[PDB]
């Protein structure tokens, strides 16, 4: 295999859609439970991984490779979303995160 456009198309498509999912949040007025948003993020990732896992007709190498890239891709795309939300909700009313604190 090495790298077929089909794999890149599926991965990029999943990565793009994911980015739109994470960005489509309402980062403006921090309200609502954090665990709720966070649970939603994890819930989506699991749903995506589970679905993508069954969307692979390649050998265990192709499947594992695409599976590892999918998981790592979600962590990298989810990382900014979860870190941005955290700092965002933890920023308003108290800048708890930067040097000026302890």
């Amino acid at each position: 295999s090495a790298l077929l456009k089909a794999n890149k198309d599926l991965i990029s498509a999943g990565l793009k859609e994911f980015s739109v999912l994470l960005n489509q949040q309402v980062f403006n007025d921090a309200l609502v439970s954090e665990e709720d948003m966070v649970t939603v993020v994890e819930d989506w990732m699991n749903f995506y991984i589970n679905y993508y896992r069954q969307q692979v007709t390649g050998e265990p190498q192709e499947r594992d490779k695409a599976l590892q890239e999918l998981r790592q891709e979600l962590n990298t795309l989810a990382n900014p979303f979860l870190a941005k939300y955290r700092d965002f909700l933890k920023s308003h009313e108290l800048p708890s995160h930067p040097p000026p604190s302890s």
